[PDB]
């Protein structure tokens, strides 16, 4: 696509250091300061239930494709402007890979 | 996202008069002229298993999300030159809202 498959070891370790704060990925697990991200692609943004999301990512609309989640993770403000979430970015393109391998597999 | 659901039963018909002549949806349906289209969203271009595609698809290697089905489906060989599918387009973003509707549910 724009997005190659990296290291889903790299990528767990990525998010246990970057994501974990505010999220959860298991299927089951719970809504934090951010939303758990189970079952995120092919979903659109602003969706799971019981979490209180900004009026703005459920207006972005987005549809979560390892591809979005790029744009996204590089500058989430940028991305959405008006998102509470409180993450500059990952600036690397081989950072990111990594970190959606991880996710494209733990998410499902 | 820039794609807004529409009628599952308008798009339907919109299939079997446009696509079915050369594509089956069903889980379990065979590939004819063109690949059975069976879990299709997310799957990326090119990835069936016992079809024979064009190089131009696999390199592509489209991420298929309702968003990129519709820009495809508007001209496929602008959007994939080179692409073996014999098809004009869906010109109306009425129809092709239609027929995503029908696809995202039937190919599931
Ligand atoms: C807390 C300081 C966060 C960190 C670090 C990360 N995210 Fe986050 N995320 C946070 C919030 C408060 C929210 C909801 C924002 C809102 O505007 O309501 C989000 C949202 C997401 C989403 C969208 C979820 C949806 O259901 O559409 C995604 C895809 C997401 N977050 C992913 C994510 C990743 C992969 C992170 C590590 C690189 C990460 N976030 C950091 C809060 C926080
Ligand atoms: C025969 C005259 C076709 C008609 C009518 C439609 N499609 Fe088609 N499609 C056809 C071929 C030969 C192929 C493979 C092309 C190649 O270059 O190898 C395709 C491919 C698709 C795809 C991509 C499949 C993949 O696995 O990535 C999609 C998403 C698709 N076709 C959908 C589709 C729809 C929805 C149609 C009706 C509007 C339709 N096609 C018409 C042949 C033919």
């Amino acid at each position: 696509t724009e997005f190659k498959a990296g290291s889903a070891k790299k990528g767990a370790t990525l998010f246990k250091t970057r994501c974990l704060q505010c999220h959860t990925v298991e299927k089951g697990g719970p809504h934090k300061v951010g939303p758990n991200l189970h079952g995120i692609f092919g979903r659109h943004s602003g969706q799971a239930e019981g979490y209180s999301y900004t009026d703005a990512i459920i207006k972005k609309n987005v549809l979560w494709d390892e591809n979005n989640m790029s744009e996204f993770l590089t500058n989430p403000k940028k991305y959405i402007p008006g998102t509470k979430m409180a993450f500059g970015g990952l600036k690397k393109e081989k950072d990111r890979n990594d970190l959606i391998t991880y996710l494209k597999k733990a998410t499902e």
